[PDB]
């Protein structure tokens, strides 16, 4: 019945964290705040799969490029999505259309102007081109119809469609611009033609501009593509005496709020996520991720960090208060049941025992600390990526300034928060051991000699009931 | 046996704060960092009332839709307020060029003066100035037209070419509006303007545009298959604007001399105007701006607290209320003293002359000063500027609308996280600071008493000698004369 | 009786810092985190000088305003506040802000004759297209990169000219369209009331119609010229067709663009200096995380803040708090201890002296160094041109850009101020802790062999010569 010692837990962990004052501190346990892995797959968002376009891009898909789902939560293109406008020309407000199609709750392709009945006095079946070939034969977009002259004339046409659905209708069409005056007259039998498209909101007149242009996909002519959204009850009216690439199929749809487009090598799998990146889906529980800036969903904040680890356990030794790695030089691998505690020796035996009160209080506090760093992060469904055309460089650079500024803010705060919390956590453990030592010293008083390494040497016999009284608050100083 | 004890203040407060290590800690006093209420009113900003539009929107008001009052007495405004029932706009259908840009540029004005740029009765001697009305723009059951525009038509079988200029001698910018009529058919074009091919030309030193009517049958909107597109420009002081046309001009009648204010915006609100002033207006009502954070609304106008999703941001200033790093408070000094009323930390003694409490004023006042500097830094370091958060985009600017949302949502996330974690960290430090001050007060006494007193272990010392009132005072004074005893 | 005391360093430093609990604490040493000065110079970014325009703006230089000099690569463009030579013939410059942005950084750049003046336009007058609105040296002149064709011998034949981009780079092609003030001038110049201009490539496709109208005079001209441009990709062809009103390309530019730079408006002057961050006032050092010189920087820059002082204490509070030692039971500091931060003063029969505790001081120096390095080195930055230019119909974009910059300004100012306050409080508590722990190490090492005096000193009950004193300072004292 000579001694009782205060000490702390150690184990065989080789985890390291950084603190304010020192790098690479080995600790008994740590927790990761940084999502640093992905599953390499395209997953469902809001329980709905993406639209995978594969070899096609949105232009090729929506026009019906011959080489190219009721709902989708985002759109996925590949880096080999090259099938788009097979006949060359300009696609009006293309980036805006991509954004507006990025999520739809309902989607239905339907024959807006039935090919065989809408155009009685035009040739409806020879508007094909080698620029739009499929299976070794010349073809054309499957959603448009290239009307041409019949029996030496191209009569004026006047065709309307009233959206009598309960949804928006996306209508697409084109205007052909021949390379020379001879092609104009062969196809449309007049030199000066017009195309007119009007709705309640849309109002435009197009005039073919004939010019010899550098050949693209073998074509010196051009076809410009146009679209509008018809609200329920609205009417669209087409009028032309030439050069019209008429709607054949259109799309009734309900647009979803705010998604986006991913360019990715990943393929779809049976997985659900809250956050999709171009590399793959990631978990959304942690506050930070270093996978990719251009995510879609309710996502961790993107950071440039490679490591964000919070210590939960102790400095591992198999601070401000001078106890841990101070006057108590090392930890106890033999104390397996807690963080701080006792070792004793008397005539009845020896052994380690954790102080459960201080241990459990400290566990509760460290768990509340980690939970706060994680759960205070507020998130919303956001599609980070944005697309800008060659005449929107200023907007593209403003968007980048926004993404990069957020990246800089979150990287700095996340790194410094982890360093600061890790410093506080080790001082907290140091304080708890220090306060445990003083509780014992103040009970024992002059009935024991302080050795100076955390241990006390009793001047009387301290049996097991006496030892238990010291771990309890109730040591009976005068009784000895 | 005579005794002296070290202790700390407790009261009947039920304030709670959160810390890093523990939630819902009851404390003796705390302060709020979050503006969480509004007054439900539209208030003046920079001392100037907003422009209230009511049943009209900006298009209806600025063109002079006959259902919109002219409101000619308002010379200035600091922001614009529309209601969700602001439905009177372009009564004759058509496109309003750069409408969102115009709304943004009209959102605050230092001075504003509607004046007759082209007097109806003398500017158009060879055109009809009296038949340009429409049932689409009716008022009081009769056909009418915009009060600031003039729909000229042919007179005596002809619509001669017109050539009209205006020199801006108002020493301010002049906002000029006009329209171009696009008839539904060729018969109406010839009826109104007596020629199939007409043009409108509008030129200044910086503006230069030519308009040609586009004749086509459109689906009827407000009964009209024709269309009217609306256009505007800001004419700089001293510059000249020249209109030339041989048909289809919806000519300016009234224009606006104005001095634009810098960077305000438009609010959509059910709230009504009151005789109140604010530094920060939200769509539900005005909020105070002394505190760094607010959770009322993201789309504020003025010098505003930062928007956060937090519901509670309370900093403890006082102590753990018990009616940790240093082990004194809720440690070896188990509870506080509701009887010590005069400070945060102090003493209780008992000798033959009596017993009682006494606060240590030096440590208390030093702690009050530090906590005050702490709270002031959290509040006063917030830099703010006059900003109108909200932005409006048309149906072909969805990418811009979403970029704007990404900015607003990103700031919301940054400020919510940083505010929550800052309060947690400050609260933990504040409680550690109090704990330290009590511990250091205890050690100052223990080191003077040395072995002339027995440590009990609950903050108290038991003297081995008689410690009269002068002896007690010397201990609190620091000037205890150990050799004497 | 012999004595050893524990104490801490003091000096003659007048540096002050702010802490959480108190302002204006005098400390023995501190480090600055805020760039508050510049060198008043325009320096090279990425090792490449800027393009200085001086009296000219980008329109005047790219079109070849005759008061503008013709020039090659650059990392950013510098305009002066006196840059007032642009389009000397009045008109509209299509997508001018876009062009300014896309020209702001180029890795190669060369002016070349795309359509030789002397032989490209055989049946037009090529040498009388000058105007008093573009005078130089007392004579009517014109842009040096464009050619104002006019009728010859009573007609302006149709023209039909193409250029194929064989340059293995993009080619910037500029042109204009003339809109005369009246029909007499239209006929005199172009012998034609109604003309057309057509310009087409693989990407570009536009047709221009001259509009005749009376307009208020600008630089004496009631006519206008509108200016246009496109980027011709390698291997592509541009084709011009017209029967009037064409201000034809004469010189164009083969160029390779660089990534996102911008334009600085500056009173500063070029010098032979390199920088990583350029402000309109001058170049700034980019080692520190924060700067208060200017919001609109170009390069890899410190974050812009409103702060006027961001000093971190590294040393001790200077006395010539959580742990109660510094300015506590050890009331003041020792200016006589010159070799470290914490240490000893002894006195015995052999004399007196101060000696730092080297183990304590070195661990503290390493910790404080790591603290300062983390605040500086964790700052992530990228090459960014902050400034943007918007025209008069882009005020919403201008205000959104301002909301971005002001938002970042408020975030970084608040965080930097509060970070420094918190770091400084912890640094001062760290030093306090280190002095207390050193004091306790000696106290428990001596136990009842010495008496505690109360000021950090112990009085020995026995003779403690120099070896004895050394054993205490070394930890090897044997009671
Ligand atoms: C759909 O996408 C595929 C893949 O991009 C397109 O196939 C590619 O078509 C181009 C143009 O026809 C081919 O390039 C050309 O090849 C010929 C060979 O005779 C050469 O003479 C031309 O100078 C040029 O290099 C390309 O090789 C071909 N790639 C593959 C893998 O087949 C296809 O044309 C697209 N189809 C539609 C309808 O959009
Ligand atoms: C290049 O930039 C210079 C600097 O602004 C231009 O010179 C300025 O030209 C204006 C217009 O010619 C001058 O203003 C005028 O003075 C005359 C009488 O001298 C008066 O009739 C006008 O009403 C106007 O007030 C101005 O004095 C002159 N400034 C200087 C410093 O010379 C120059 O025109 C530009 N040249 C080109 C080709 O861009
Ligand atoms: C914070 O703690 C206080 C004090 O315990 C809580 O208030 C008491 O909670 C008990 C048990 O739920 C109730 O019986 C009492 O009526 C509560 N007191 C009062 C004044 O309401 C309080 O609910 C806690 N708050 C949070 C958010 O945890
Ligand atoms: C001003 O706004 C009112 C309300 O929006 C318009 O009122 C309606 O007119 C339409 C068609 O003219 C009717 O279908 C509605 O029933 C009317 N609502 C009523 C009377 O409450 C009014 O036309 C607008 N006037 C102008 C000039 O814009
Ligand atoms: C370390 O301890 C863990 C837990 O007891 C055990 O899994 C492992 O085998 C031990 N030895 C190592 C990792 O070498
Ligand atoms: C197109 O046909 C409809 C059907 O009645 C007719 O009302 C309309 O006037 C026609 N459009 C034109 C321009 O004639
Ligand atoms: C896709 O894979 C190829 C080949 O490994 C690689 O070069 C390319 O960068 C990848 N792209 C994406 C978006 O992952
Ligand atoms: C341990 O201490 C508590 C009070 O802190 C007391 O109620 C309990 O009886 C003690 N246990 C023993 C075995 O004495
Ligand atoms: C607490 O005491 C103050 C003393 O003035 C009193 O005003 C208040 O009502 C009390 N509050 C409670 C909850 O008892
Ligand atoms: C703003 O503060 C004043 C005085 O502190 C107060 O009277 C008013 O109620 C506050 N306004 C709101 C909306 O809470
Ligand atoms: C106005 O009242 C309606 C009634 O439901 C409500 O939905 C709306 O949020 C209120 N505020 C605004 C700004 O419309
Ligand atoms: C108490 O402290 C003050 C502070 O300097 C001192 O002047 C005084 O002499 C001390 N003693 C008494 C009895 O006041
Ligand atoms: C302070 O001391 C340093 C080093 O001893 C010396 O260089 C400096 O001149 C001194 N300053 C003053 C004001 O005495
Ligand atoms: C800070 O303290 C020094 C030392 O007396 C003084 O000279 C200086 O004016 C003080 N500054 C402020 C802002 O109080
Ligand atoms: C321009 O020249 C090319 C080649 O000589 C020719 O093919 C083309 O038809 C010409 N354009 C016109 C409008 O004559
Ligand atoms: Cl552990
Ligand atoms: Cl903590
Ligand atoms: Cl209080
Ligand atoms: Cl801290
Ligand atoms: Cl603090
Ligand atoms: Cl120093
Ligand atoms: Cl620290």
């Amino acid at each position: 019945s000579d001694t009782i010692c205060i000490g702390y837990h150690a184990n065989n962990s080789t985890d390291t964290v950084d603190t304010v004052l020192e790098k690479n501190v080995t600790v008994t346990h740590s927790v990761n705040l940084l999502e640093d892995s992905h599953n390499g797959k395209l997953c469902r968002l809001k329980g709905i799969a993406p639209l995978q376009l594969g070899k096609c891009n949105i232009a090729g898909w929506i026009l019906g490029n011959p080489e190219c789902k009721r709902s989708w939560s985002y759109i996925a293109e590949t880096p080999n999505s090259e099938n788009g406008t097979c006949y060359p020309g300009d696609f009006a407000d293309y980036e805006e259309l991509r954004e507006q199609l990025s999520s739809v709750s309902s989607f239905e392709r339907f024959e807006i102007f039935p090919k065989e009945r809408s155009w009685p006095n035009h040739n409806i079946n020879i508007g094909v081109t080698a620029a739009c070939s499929h299976a070794g034969k010349s073809s054309f977009y499957k959603n448009l119809l290239w009307l041409t002259e019949k029996d030496g004339s191209y009569p004026n046409l006047n065709k309307s469609y009233v959206n009598k659905k309960e949804k928006e209708v996306l209508v697409l069409w084109g205007v052909h611009h021949p390379s020379n005056i001879e092609n104009q007259k062969t196809l449309y039998r007049k030199e000066n033609a017009y195309v007119s498209v009007v709705s309640s909101n849309y109002n435009r007149r197009f005039t073919p501009e004939i010019a010899e242009r550098p050949k693209v996909r073998g074509q010196a002519g051009r076809m410009n593509y146009y679209w509008t959204l018809l609200e329920p009850g609205d009417t669209i009216i087409f009028e032309a005496n030439g050069n019209l690439i008429a709607p054949w199929y259109a799309f009734a749809l309900s647009r979803g709020l705010g998604s986006g487009i991913i360019t990715s090598n990943a393929s779809m799998d049976e997985c659900d996520t809250k956050c999709q990146t171009p590399q793959g889906a990631i978990n959304s529980s942690l506050p930070f991720q270093n996978i990719h800036p251009f995510t879609i969903g309710e996502c961790p904040k993107y950071v440039r960090s490679t490591k964000l680890r919070m210590v939960t356990g102790l400095r591992n030794i198999p601070g401000l208060f001078g106890a841990i790695a101070g006057f108590i030089e090392g930890g106890w691998a033999g104390m397996i049941d807690g963080w701080y505690g006792y070792h004793h020796q008397n005539e009845q035996g020896s052994g380690y025992a954790a102080d459960q009160k201080s241990t459990q209080n400290a566990i509760n506090g460290i768990t509340n600390k980690v939970n706060s760093v994680i759960e205070k992060m507020n998130t919303q469904f956001t599609a980070v990526g944005k697309e800008f055309n060659k005449l929107e460089k200023r907007m593209e650079n403003l968007n980048k300034k926004v993404d990069d500024g957020f990246l800089d803010i979150w990287t700095y705060n996340a790194e410094l928060l982890v360093l600061l919390e890790n410093e506080r956590t080790l001082d907290f453990h140091d304080s708890n051991v220090k306060n445990l030592y003083e509780k014992v010293k103040n009970q024992l008083r002059n009935n024991a000699k302080e050795i100076g390494n955390g241990c006390f040497e009793f001047y009387h016999k301290c049996n097991n009931e006496c030892m238990e009284s010291v771990k309890n608050g109730t040591y009976d100083y005068p009784k000895y």
